[PDB]
């Protein structure tokens, strides 16, 4: 809601320039980002764009991989995943979305949120389908992309190694700790088949229609092959166990490969997801998201 200065507009225009867009008008800028910072300008044609700026070396390196991921996913699915026509360690870009998320959420007080329905019959059945449709890309594929690829094995260990990290460098409540320690050890929860996962999927990555009918899904970084469960953890933390139990019966009717623990294997991947936060928190250095997931793990579920 700032003025963007005269300098760093020109700064701005320049960037856009040497990528071959050329921009008009004014410049907004949102820096609620983590990894990159967000310009939304009017180019050539009066069409909006995005421009996405890596801040970090490491943010830019990833860049080019995470453009190879969405390509391949781009041909193996029946929704839209994000096109940057621009892909560049400088510069991600591309036209304004019209869809939007099923999930929004703006800073302020006054300003609207928006979540679909726990009734849309319509958001609730696309959703499942496409999920399905996801877990259904074969595994090949992700090698051909270049993907982190973990074996069941590796998919549990992986969680091991997350709370033996957490149990290190924070305080935790012990009902939690003993929590997560239990589902570790308890075979029947965990699959014997990994699959591709979206990795950080919820309402607020899944674009909808005007109808409420899945269109596409967004931020596939953290995208691999893993525990399918990792992708339903956020339908039970939005849409409860009636929910939950939906998608289940949804999906499996569209050819997921379910197993009898699923729903509770969730429910315990939704409880490890404090640790995850955790994680992604200290490796961040942000000093607010850090204080809260440490709050978060000292207190009581």
């Amino acid at each position: 809601m700032t003025v963007v200065t005269t300098a760093d507009t020109s700064q701005l225009y320049a960037l856009a320039a040497r990528h071959g867009l050329k921009l008009h008008g004014p410049l907004t800028v949102n820096e609620l980002g983590l990894d990159y910072r967000i310009v939304i300008a009017t180019v050539d044609d009066g069409r909006r764009w995005v421009l996405r700026i890596p801040r970090r070396a490491e943010v830019s390196a990833k860049v080019e991989p995470e453009a190879r991921v969405l390509a391949m996913l781009k041909n193996r699915l029946p929704f839209a995943v994000p096109d940057w026509r621009v892909a560049n360690a400088e510069l991600v870009a591309y036209p304004m979305l019209e869809d939007s998320t099923a999930m929004v959420i703006q800073p302020g007080s006054s300003t609207p949120d928006w979540v679909v329905p726990q009734d849309s019959e319509v958001f609730a059945e696309s959703f499942a389908t496409a999920l399905a449709a996801l877990h259904a890309v074969p595994i090949s594929a992700a090698v051909d992309a270049g993907m982190l690829i973990r074996t069941p094995t590796q998919a549990r260990q992986k969680v091991a190694d997350d709370v033996d990290r957490v149990r290190r460098e924070f305080v935790v409540n012990d009902k939690r700790l003993h929590r997560w320690q239990r589902w570790l050890d308890d075979d029947s929860s965990w699959p014997d088949f990994s699959v591709v996962v979206h990795g950080d999927l919820y309402v607020g990555h899944v674009l909808i229609d005007n109808t409420e009918r899945v269109s596409g899904m967004i931020d596939w970084s953290e995208a691999r092959v893993d525990d399918p469960a990792i992708d339903m953890a956020a339908h039970l933390m939005v849409f409860g166990e009636e929910g939950l139990a939906k998608l289940l019966l949804t999906y499996e009717a569209a050819g997921g490969r379910v197993w009898p623990r699923l729903a509770h294997h969730i429910a315990e991947r939704l409880a490890f997801g404090a640790v995850t936060y955790a994680l992604f928190a200290l490796d961040s250095g942000n000093e607010e998201y850090l204080a809260a997931a440490k709050a978060q793990l000292a207190a009581a579920e």
